[PDB]
């Protein structure tokens, strides 16, 4: 696999509909907000109050996800490799039992 | 097993009925909310107030589950392999007792 560097443009594109992770999380939260607002359930003021109220915790979640995405994928690959190595060690344990008799 | 990379599209699809984990958790919470609301127990304003009030903690739970799902599965597989290796070591301990006599 080819790992890519974590740059500033992977978190925020500095645009509302950006391609970053924080921008995508904002777009996803705004999707639910718009779905609720299209049913005259919230006024524009409450729409902006809720949308802007999550500007500082969704950022935390986006940062946490960005830091622990590729690391998690690589760790899963390493765990799979270790499982294969454990199967090989089981086979070697069978051979060890034979050379023991 | 084939491990898949953890991408942005696995958390949020940026749609209300998305295929991500956060989107599925929102759909599940909305299912209970709709079940309660179909019995005239909550007004639309309270429906949106409760639905939007969990937009920042359900995100935390979705992130935690997404990070620790494949890792947990691989760890369980490794634990099973270690249990098999422990059984093999018990057999080798029996052989060790024999070559001891």
């Amino acid at each position: 696999v080819v790992i890519e560097p974590i740059t500033n443009e992977d978190l925020t594109t500095k645009v509302v509909d950006g391609t970053g992770i924080f921008d995508e999380l904002m777009t996803a939260a705004n999707a639910h907000l718009s779905a609720q607002w299209d049913m005259e359930r919230i006024t524009g003021t409450q729409y902006a109050e809720v949308y802007l109220g999550q500007l500082t915790a969704v950022l935390q979640q986006a940062v946490t996800f960005l830091i622990e995405k590729d690391k998690t994928y690589l760790n899963n690959l390493l765990i799979n490799a270790q499982i294969e190595l454990a199967n090989k060690q089981i086979e070697l344990a069978d051979k060890e039992l034979e050379k023991a008799d």
